[PDB]
């Protein structure tokens, strides 16, 4: 669904069409101007940062292994005819159909008890997933994972690739897969029963060389030695495909060229008119092709445990009965050949919309960790509020698709109640600390870290505790679209909080906002305060992530009440403009503003130059020669968005009906 | 009757097309959020489960054993012009109808003469119910069955499958039936006299060579292996059976898959113009596809003698009469067709309306055991003063659609009052004591259970002695749409146990109402009492199931004199998401409230999801309507043009609509 | 090839049975393929020209084209001027305007494709062989690329990429009989014709 | 902004060469195209006294397309506003003030 994902990205931002990728990381942000001015007791203060760059870092590395599974029928592509006045599938006009469109009227009894049955299981999508993976994998084919590389550095602790991802090696990704090739047999006119188990496509003219090795891979078992998210484990499609093409269908080659691909996809989704089977494929990667580089160490808890990516079960219909696919076909939406026109014209912007889809997700699902289960909205019964349609199962896209309503704040519709993609909520639908393994880089890492063992030396291979799942990623393109007070991203903001007093050399903050409020400050004039939990016995510090720059209260490490005790003579000045100040006394005002944003691109410690063209917008409105919105609002899937509304506590969050 | 099967099903339950069936034994249910309350002088403590499962199990296996019966002869389909004003055969007008026709002049005198006996044998219902059988069989052939398998176990008395069912040997149900074919001759139209004894059926066009074998199945001889539902024992309908189609009738094939089934019934019912007796078959088959695994260990007595299935005998004179069918068929009610066309659309319905039927029968036989004799409306006269038609004997369908009516409290209406299909009320009207055998696990049985021996050592096989018969199943589906005080199926309900200080925590039930409602409510709390009779000296358990989670007052096992001890300091908790009751003083209050309900279902202690597309309410108008509207676009190939538009680049072409 | 022809017109085609039976021309289009149309050459200088496998063949040798774009195998003759489009250019009437300063010595460049197009054909109808050479890839074109209907499309170039044809306007020959002379032009140019009567 | 085909953007028409190379030169980047008709290269810095871009700078008479090489872009002088990969249509608004 390209309007959708297109409309996450931000105002000021536009994409060319080229984006030349040579590398499995890619730093992602934006450049903006900061006008601080800073007023408290002992006078007035005022500067400003001309250069601020705030970025997150994504990767193509995630452990992911497909499951087949039955799913609802797609029921657009069939003739209008046989659909009665509502939007149901009658037989008594299958029979009627079928009949009308041949001379030999002795096969029509035989013809109509096999085509009730497979018409309630056809799906192409799980086949266009496949068709895809292999366009990337040929386009991006010169990607390097090396197994003794960094995951996470943050100078006490760091994650190799040893670890999280065991049983691999170093391969390129176009050496990652050795794909067989299933039989691609050709259906003779005359065949009367349909072989059980088997589906059949319909084609335009004669079947290329090329074309059959690329439809013989895609049904194929994938068995990577990499892990790579677009090489994923998945199981077996189909054993045999027949192919109802009129000229015989030629030998397979062997090679193919990433653009050989393209035109099996536009081949393949015409004659069959599978125009929204592509749309759900198309979203079903959107999920997959990236994967965020954790912000801290703690971060690394989502991504042990493999997600289970749902690919419906492949059955097609169509080459044995070509009469039910005519010139007139059935459909939902006036916008159902939108998403094809996109991809098609432009191929790499679905980079952009993967990375808009996955921060989404990744930000509201650091609100719904916090939320507390005794409440009506809470992580359990969250998505079953929300959707208003009649899925199989709240699996998959459904749970993506409700995150990002609640991101933006605007009802999300699809056509067709699908649930097939990965599902992200596993780490969190469970009550146990989860055990990152780490390794030691300076001897005084259990001060910081909830370590296990409390005496280490460099080199140590050691294991951290992980309670509360701390945000993945900070909102960049998602940038004030809505704010909450957790993240506290605003374009202007007035933040006004009372100094506590310095006895010797330590100030005490025993309230839970304002310490948020006071470090966020010190963060933005850039001074590098330590504080001492009291409880735990652990220092905190404002500088733990260098990438965003700005402060989260998860950054603590520790759920529950505490009081913290600030060491206010080692404040460090890593980065000084002229509002800052070491010495706060009073009521501390801090007043900035937000300007002058535009969007860079770094990878591998250089920039990165989008090439090609601009793009122009290609969309169709809700009407081409329709009179009346026969509303049809039965079937179709509807997703509410929720409010947080805050309260006193701060470390708790809730949710609420707008 | 597809109609008023729909109907007992519940509002929350939204059915799909397809449901993957893979073993013998389904949990079928809901889930609903019980908020319980226990109010005390001392204080209130309050527990709530967000999902309290309430389950009945239902299997594939049941006794039963076909009789070959005389039943009424069912007239629709027959030309509207034979029929006088009353609507009985006027025999002038068959004579005159047969010489305006394409017969043979010299047969005309002849078999005028044999119409008197030979228009009054119109009954088919016998072939269309064994077709039905032989379409679930291929369909579901994978599931097992285990000779030495868990019929029931409740922790105390244990009851195996070689108990119920000996001579039975472990097979899959595709391998239980070895069916032999019957000849299927083709009829001379020059044939001198008609051969009564032999019924003759119509077809269109030509017998197809897997036709043949389907019918050469469907009139023979059952004789199962495994003690199977849907592959009970059933008597050979005929010897012979001819089939007047002038297209000759091809030798059998040996082989079929299940969607040749539908296309042999669909030809069938057409050709022979005979709907309501698919009708009859359907209504008969939703009785003894499922039967109900027993609640308790007691409710066994219902399935020890195996129940007699009532067959019509099959006889067809339309092979020797072609004229007297035709293009205008003679029928009472208009809605004639509305059940075939169901079945065609939605096969895998019939699982849902089948367990709503056994349901609603099993229920109130519950609640019928338990009326003496001396009584208007009492065991043996039920069925008489309900039914208000003339069949010929209340048996079969007649006895199993009044219970019905007594459940939902409406009046069921069916156009022909045919007596066919399996007798329930066996067990009952007999009204003496029923031996079930048992294999104990425990050596403290018999105080619980009525049993044979005072003692007995574990892995011995006893005898429990069932006077009155327990209800088989508890109301799930009608749940609260007609409440009784005995299951006590409310949403809201509470109990007042009134006990004094001066009490140490022993309370005597001199009421029988309120003590079992006290039993039932600590349950839903997961607290194991134990009361104890003062009168007799037995012992009842409230824990006496494991998928509904209610105690009903036939588990007593005795009717008397009710004095009821209860200790309230041996209390036990067993389950979780539980409230304690530690140590109580004064007037005790329980209640709970039910609020919402989703429909759910088990199969291997795994979910069992319903997938395909959503099945609608077919009406008679939602086809006809299309009939009405004839597609009456004039079949004319109107090509409409587009004009070409030149814009800024001219390289690339753009089309307009106008 | 009835919606085709709706589409030519730009009438309402009416049958009265939807029969679908006679040859299936939109093959080699819906492909999206390149297709390698063998050819026997003539001179030695012929792969600048046509995009051609091998860069030098001698004369008498059996070479392979390489067509991805198909170029309109007919011109409009039939229906010429009914339903008028700007890539044929089959007008009655029809101007261009190509602007020269004497201080360039002859050379043009046309940054614009659709009059390029009209120039080039035009020269043709004066019976002046024009060979403009592009500047970004470095191949060449002639207008004389046809002995049938005498006009010059843009599917005659062989490639899609940036436009910018340089004209050297001292190397025009005059090649047919009944033709107009461009000896020496200085300032801005106006070519024009009118089509009058047909038989 | 012209197409950035493969680190190259032809500029066909003189006006917007002109202006392009003008806004580059005010941001302070040292940008190096190709005549393609001549085969000779010209540079907006070609005076540094008087810091703007004249397009006699080109050294030839009559009509021409120039290759720009958008990879070489050197950074000679960088203020804030100082960008080298534009996108789209670029507008630079400046003011002039405090003459001395």
């Amino acid at each position: 669904m390209s309007s959708l994902l297109n409309s996450l990205l931000p105002e000021y931002f536009k994409p060319k069409t080229n984006l030349n990728i040579n590398s499995s990381r890619v730093q992602y942000g934006f450049n903006a101007r900061i006008d601080m001015q800073y007023e408290d007791d002992s006078g007035t203060r005022k500067g400003s940062r001309p250069n601020a760059f705030m970025s997150n870092t994504v990767a193509f590395i995630g452990n992911y292994e497909g499951i087949i599974v039955d799913d609802i029928p797609i029921l657009d592509g069939l003739r209008a005819d046989i659909f009665d006045t509502h939007g149901d599938l009658d037989m008594g006009l299958v029979e009627d159909a079928l009949s009308k469109s041949t001379m030999i009227r002795r096969n029509v009894p035989t013809y109509t008890a096999y085509a009730s049955e497979l018409l309630y299981k056809r799906n192409l999508t799980s086949l266009f997933y496949n068709m895809l993976r292999l366009y990337y994998i040929k386009k991006w084919g010169s990607i390097k994972y090396e197994k003794d590389a960094i995951f996470y550095d943050n100078g006490h602790a760091c994650l190799l690739n040893r670890q999280l991802f065991p049983k691999s090696r170093d391969a390129s990704l176009e050496s990652s897969l050795s794909l067989p090739e299933a039989e691609i047999a050709m259906l003779d006119p005359g065949l009367e029963f349909p072989e059980e188990d088997v589906p059949a496509i319909l084609w335009h003219g004669r079947v290329s060389s090329r074309a059959t090795c690329i439809l013989g891979q895609a049904c194929s078992e994938f068995a990577p030695l990499a892990p790579f998210s677009i090489a994923h484990y998945s199981p077996q499609l189909t054993r045999k495909l027949f192919v109802n093409a009129p000229a015989g269908i030629e030998p397979s080659s062997g090679r193919y060229t990433h653009e050989d691909v393209k035109d099996a996809i536009t081949i393949l989704v015409s004659a069959n008119q599978a125009y929204t089977d592509f749309e759900a494929a198309y979203l079903m990667l959107a999920q997959t092709l990236v994967s965020p580089v954790p912000r801290t160490a703690e971060a690394s808890a989502w991504f042990i445990n493999a997600g289970m990516v749902n690919m419906p079960t492949l059955s097609c219909a169509n080459g044995y009965y070509p009469a039910l696919t005519n010139v007139n076909p059935y459909h939902r939406l006036d916008t159902w050949k939108d998403t094809l026109n996109h991809w098609v014209a432009y191929p790499d912007m679905l980079f952009y919309h993967s990375v808009a889809m996955i921060e989404s997700c990744y930000v509201e699902l650091g609100n719904v960790a916090r939320v507390s289960d005794s409440d009506a909205i809470n992580k359990y019964t969250f998505t079953e509020l929300s959707v208003q349609g009649r899925p199989v199962m709240n699996r998959g896209i459904i749970v993506d698709l409700t995150l990002v309503a609640m991101r933006t704040g605007r009802e999300i519709s699809l056509p067709y109640p699908v649930s097939c993609g990965l599902t992200r909520t596993d780490a969190l639908l469970q009550g146990t600390e989860i055990h990152v393994p780490v390794v030691v880089k300076d001897i005084d890492m259990p001060q910081y870290y909830n370590a296990i063992d409390k005496d280490v030396i460099e080199g140590q291979e050691t294991v951290i505790k992980v309670k509360q799942l701390p945000p993945a990623m900070y909102p960049i393109y998602t940038y004030g679209i809505n704010t909450t007070e957790f993240y506290s991203d605003h374009f202007e903001d007035q933040v006004q909080v009372e100094m506590a007093p310095i006895d010797n050399g330590k100030a005490v903050f025993n309230d839970a906002r304002k310490f948020s409020k006071f470090m966020s400050i010190m963060r933005m004039m850039g001074n590098d305060v330590t504080a001492t939990d009291l409880v735990t016995g652990r220092k905190v510090s404002n500088w733990a992530d260098n990438s965003s720059g700005r402060f989260l209260y998860t950054d603590v490490k520790y759920e529950g009440q505490t009081a913290f005790l600030v060491d206010m003579d080692t404040v460090k000045a890593r980065d000084h403009c002229w509002v800052s100040i070491v010495d706060p006394n009073g009521t501390m005002n801090l007043s900035y503003k937000m300007t002058n944003f535009r969007a860079a691109m770094f990878s591998r410690n250089k920039p990165l130059y989008m090439t090609g063209g601009s793009v122009r917008t290609i969309a169709t409105g809700n009407y081409r020669d329709a009179a009346e919105r026969l509303r049809a609002m039965d079937e179709t899937l509807r997703l509410k968005p929720f409010k947080i509304t805050e309260k006193l506590d701060f470390r708790v969050a809730a949710y609420a009906i707008p």
